[PDB]
């Protein structure tokens, strides 16, 4: 897959489209922003609330959201992945017309197959990869957020020329843009959130937080050997891959690296990763996080107090509290 | 342990004191360039070539190493920690004087004593937690980069002095000093770097590339996946812990960090890491690195040279030359 920018945005297919926004959160909010000021037809659709009037008074044509899909061509869904199906099924669903075109900025309702678009309407995916005030600011000022375009589904002809300039639109053909598929979007970014960014992340940062503290060592130092410069060390990697941050890091860091780094994670870390790939690809990390949201969210409970009570989150506000 | 600042800082004890920083590399440079700044009497040591006209061109009355150690009243190690005890054999101890201060950034020479000082010479520890650059950008901003002090054996009486009027003239005292000792510095820096900064860290993020990339998915994505969106997620932990960034994230990548963090990273791993801090404790990997020196870095030879060969090193490298 080669990366793709403005010059490879062959059909300007945004050209006279409505557009709805669905939700007007710090990713609704970019995404319809950008593309005003790319030069589209943006409307927004939400419940009432704050949303709304900070749409209405963002200057935006704001619909309810059965309304707005009533309205538009482009209906691009920006809601939490957990409220979706709900969404779908009452508001958006009973105002399609065939032809429309109804996009994503993540895969996992409609890989699992949580929402069935009828098959005379386009789904198609923009999925920057950065947070909603990046997606904004990094447009503002003249540049943007690399992305992942798909297509589901493809009824018009025109679902993938719809795609890239809607990722054109959002200043993400500035950057670069990766083609990619549904299935491959939703299960590489679930796996790559549980078994690095996030998840193995947290847990490698907090096994040595425990070795550390559980072997007398100070914890106010071992919160800065565990947690606070990784955020250096991440950064070198972004900038120059881990040539850079090995690089700038002492000799004995980087020769206990390629010496303890293989002790910690072998080969038995990657099966156990292997196993984590398979729940996400057999649907039941999918439904084991549906159920629990479907049932009042009692894991999720569990876990967020238990994180609370977590000693490096402790000591960690309280170090952070006195470095302004 | 409380955190201490320039209020903290009872006595100038470098006034009056001819400082020379052996080294002139990215903390050489930064440290001395620093206390430059605040007015101290800094000298540079360093053998012929780069460094020598670098200091001489900046300003710096430059010697050679047993030259400025001659000349000065603190004397502040920054070589590299495998040449450190050849260094300090040949051209430093032959040119120390009762009642010297003798400093180190990192404790690895004087805590696993392949350095020893003698007993009328005080020996204390500046250790800023970021690289040079960063030491010295903050200090040019009018802020600093945290750090910790230590004192491994106070000759005058002065050593706790000296070593906290160091950090507060390279600009350490401006964010936050932490009181450590040698061991537990040593120990502790060594241990992060190699479990989870460093080592685990790539280790942890090659395993997950593998992964994907092994079950047939595209690596052009895996390195976004695995790798790139690592700097949002821990620019949120450092700015404000797990709980900051587990509630920025989604709740499907939250649930998914909840669920499959402590998958990957086992019991088993945890065990891994003590294995990895017992070696630290008993002198093995000190001697490990010592060793690989004086053999001619035969093993950093090898790891250096695989690590060149990555694929997500080549894919990365691509990848960020097309994201300018």
């Amino acid at each position: 897959v080669q990366m793709e920018y403005e010059k490879d945005v062959k059909v300007a297919a945004l050209d006279g489209k409505k557009i709805a926004v669905i939700g007007y959160g710090s990713q609704g909010h970019a995404h319809a922003q950008n593309l005003r000021d790319s030069g589209r037809d943006v409307i927004i659709g939400v419940r009432p609330g704050k949303s709304f009037d900070k749409a209405k008074e963002d200057g935006f044509d704001t619909y309810t959201v059965a309304e707005a899909t009533k309205l538009a061509d482009v209906i691009m869904i920006l809601a939490p992945d957990e409220i979706q199906q709900e969404l779908y099924e009452a508001e958006i669903a009973p105002n399609l017309e065939a032809g429309n075109a109804v996009g994503f900025a993540h895969g996992f309702n409609i890989h699992f197959e949580f929402i069935k678009v009828p098959a005379d309407v386009d789904v198609f995916m923009c999925a920057p990869k950065g947070p909603g005030h990046l997606v904004r600011r990094t447009y503002e000022e003249g540049f943007g957020v690399p992305a992942l375009y798909a297509v589901y589904q493809d009824a018009t002809g025109n679902a993938k020329n719809i795609a890239m300039d809607w990722c054109k639109g959002v200043g993400a053909a500035r950057v670069g843009l990766l083609e990619t598929t549904y299935k491959e979007e939703t299960e590489e970014d679930l796996f790559g959130s549980q078994a690095v960014l996030c998840g193995g992340l947290t847990a490698l940062i907090e096994a040595g937080f425990e070795v550390l503290t559980e072997a007398g060592y100070a914890p106010e130092l071992a919160y800065f050997e565990v947690l606070h410069e990784m955020k250096l060390i991440v950064d070198l990697i972004y900038e120059g891959g881990f040539k850079k941050m090995r690089q700038s890091i002492s000799n004995t860091a980087e020769y206990g690296d390629y010496v303890s780094g293989p002790r910690v994670i072998t080969e038995q870390v990657k099966e156990n990763m292997k196993a984590v790939l398979a729940d996400i690809q057999n649907g039941k990390f999918a439904n084991d996080f549906v159920n629990d949201y479907k049932a009042g969210r009692p894991k999720l409970t569990a876990y967020r107090e238990q994180a609370a009570n977590l000693e490096i989150e402790k000591v960690g506000a309280e170090l952070r509290k006195a470095m302004p």
